[PDB]
């Protein structure tokens, strides 16, 4: 038992950073196969980033400009193309260390592990999750870009994310791995609007269930409701309304524990409306949304 | 910016987990070089684990009973010792991914990365805290017996913890790498008291210069304090007395910010005295101990 902030064991996508240099700037890239991926903004200056031309400020570099070390050892790059905010740098050497890979696009909500990393190598792991406005509240400094998100499955690593920017706010942006961002958010120094961020309803509600499994069962209460009622609460407070569709995920959660999911949504109506009164649930005094479902039953069944 | 529960890159400490079975039972084990060094309950059975003698237990075992499976391949057993409350197995094989690594005992109030693992394979990681009271508040399942926590500096691992128990209160306890408990704990299944915990101050504070670093400054106040003002709430409160060492200790991060360290103990005393009001630091609407003043400084820094 227990319960924990848990990211994916890191070593295969250890095994795929780099570090890419263009000209003064140096970020983290990603070596699956012969492809290095990294973001576009590789080919900026300071004197850029305002406002990049990328096309153009592009078409001034040529494959030996990018310089790519994978640890010591240096890469041969023999052509390089942007897709959307994305650089694919094609080299002579396939990675030894390539896992089973997919890359995929992740939805808001849904949750991923994060290899920092600065000057291609990994500096430390976390969890994190796509916000419903599409930013991630990570932790990155300077040269963290390139640094990739990612779920494993087994043997294979699904890359969603990777590392571009961080608004003025303090918040995350980046692309899944074709460069497309997520969100609004555009490769350029300036001011954007991140959208009204919501609380993940499904996430909370999953978490409340692993804290019943798990011991902390104080806020259990004797009543009900219904998905209409619950979302006039879920909207007063900022959160997602509850579909059917995260019911039925709930589902193999409610019979695990035999609490149905209106009542535990009853449970946290009652939170949201009363507060935790100086109370704690699984070590936290407020209601998490970084666990989904998957994750809560995956750390609850004990799944490699 | 942005400040995460970030645990090491655990690529190095995955290379070393194998999986142990010793007749029914099956548990962890951390090859390194030629020794795989596990937990000696490996040897029991539920009939053995109320009182067991291990030295008898070990004595009806031989070098073949000691099942090692690296992923998919079989290790010889070329020799067996018990040190403390761990096993070393020697093999015929040393590991060729065995990092550059240390066995460290670590103090009570320093973090660790833990890999937890079933069946020899790594399933998640995540950032532990040796309690004062020498328990760790991590999540681990059956199985789970075996996976180690450790620190990595540039290169090096040090092993600092391996999972051995959970108490009947949820909590966890094992041993260092030579097989000496943690705390008073014993690998007997017995009703065993964990001392009363206290909240690791020098944490707490090095967490508060972490927000002001990071832009969440409501907390900070036009007081101050002094160690012996500080320490009568410190008590009151069940927070670890600071002393002039923890002072030291958070010399840097007082200096990176101007915030004196008593200063920064009086807006602590402040928080103690008068609660959040219903605010949040760095996400957290409680008091966080799990981070020292040197992953704070790591964290806010970029060191890989
Ligand atoms: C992650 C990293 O290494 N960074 C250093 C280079 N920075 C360049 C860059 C790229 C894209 C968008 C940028 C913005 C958006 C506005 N943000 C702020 C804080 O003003 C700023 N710099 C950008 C990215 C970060
Ligand atoms: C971690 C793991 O895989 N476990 C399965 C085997 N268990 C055996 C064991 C070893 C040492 C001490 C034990 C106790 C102490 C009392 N705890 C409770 C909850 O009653 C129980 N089982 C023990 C360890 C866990």
């Amino acid at each position: 038992s227990g319960f924990r902030k848990m990211a994916f064991p890191s070593g295969k996508v250890e095994g795929c950073m780099v570090q890419v240099t263009c000209g003064t700037t140096t970020l983290n890239g990603l070596w699956l196969d012969d492809v290095v991926y990294c973001p576009r903004h590789v080919i900026c200056t300071s004197e850029d980033m305002l406002n990049p031309n990328y096309e153009d400020l592009l078409i001034r570099k040529s494959n030996h400009n990018f310089l790519v070390q994978a640890g010591n050892v240096q890469l041969r790059v023999i052509g390089h193309s942007m897709q959307n905010c994305v650089l694919k740098l094609k080299v002579d050497t396939a990675n030894p260390k390539t896992p089973k890979y997919k890359f995929v696009r992740i939805q808001p909500g849904q949750t991923f592990s994060v290899l920092a990393c600065y000057n291609g190598s990994p500096s430390g792991v976390y969890q994190c999750a796509m916000r419903p406005n599409f930013t991630i509240k990570g932790s990155f400094l300077n040269g963290s870009c390139g640094s990739v998100g990612f779920n494993i499955d087994y043997d294979c690593v699904s890359f969603c994310y990777m590392h571009h920017m961080e608004l003025p706010t303090g918040v995350h942006a980046g692309t899944d791995l074709e460069g497309n961002f997520y969100g609004p958010f555009v490769d350029r120094q300036t001011a954007q609007a991140a959208g009204t961020d919501t609380t993940i309803t499904v996430n909370v509600l999953a978490w409340l269930y692993a804290a019943v499994i798990n011991g902390d069962r104080w806020f259990l209460n004797r009543f009900t409701t219904t998905l209409n009622d619950f979302n006039l609460v879920a909207m007063k407070y900022n959160y997602e309304p509850l579909t059917q569709d995260h019911v039925d995920i709930l589902g193999p959660l409610s019979a695990q524990t035999g609490i149905a999911v209106l009542d535990m949504c009853a449970s946290l109506k009652e939170l949201l409306q009363n507060g935790m009164n100086g109370r704690t649930i699984l070590g936290s005094a407020l209601l998490e949304d970084e666990f989904t479902p998957f994750d809560v039953v995956r750390q609850c069944s004990g799944v490699t």
